[PDB]
């Protein structure tokens, strides 16, 4: 028994969209407020987040740009799109939906058995 | 591109399958028809989906399949199933509590 692989990979992409939508921030940053709120226990790989950023960039959820230029620096900024926006909101929805199926499934059990 | 990707239309579909399995041991023909009416009919799911779902999950432990008294074919959660879908459960639980205190730190 075990989280699956790719349910991990979903709980990281959801952490990752909702500290986006906080606010516009760069990899190292992310790791350190995920570590910070999970009181130390969530380790964020950085490869991990390297790869699902090119994903949700491909897929227009996250863009990027670039910081701190005027400090001498040249640093990955990502933000959430309008798109990423839209996509978070069709996620809670659809997993609403799915809640609701679930539910009717045990109630119509219920029924049944009654 | 903000559509639902096949990733997580697949983590629904398989959500859906385990509860039903869940709530009781069940033939493929059974849980597309409880599946239907728990959707108002809206969702009726084709077979080949389920096959490949269940195969996967066959492969990994969470079910198995057995006889019953043509016969039937029924599927059950396996023991090892049954604490998958409670370590699940908790692992979201502890990515809520993640969000819950990112989001404080915003606020």
């Amino acid at each position: 028994a075990e989280i699956p692989k790719e349910m991990l990979r979903a709980q990281t992409n959801f952490i990752l969209l909702n500290v986006l939508k906080q606010g516009d921030n760069y990899v190292y940053g992310i790791i350190k407020q995920v570590k910070e709120a999970s009181n130390g226990e969530m380790e964020l790989n950085e490869a991990t987040l390297y790869t699902i950023f090119k994903r949700l960039e491909k897929d227009g959820i996250i863009s990027s740009y670039w910081g701190d230029e005027s400090q001498g620096g040249r640093r990955k900024y990502y933000r959430l799109t309008e798109i990423g926006h839209e996509n978070m909101r069709l996620a809670f929805e659809s997993w609403s939906r799915v809640d609701k199926i679930i539910e009717n499934l045990e109630a119509n059990k219920k029924s049944e058995a009654i």
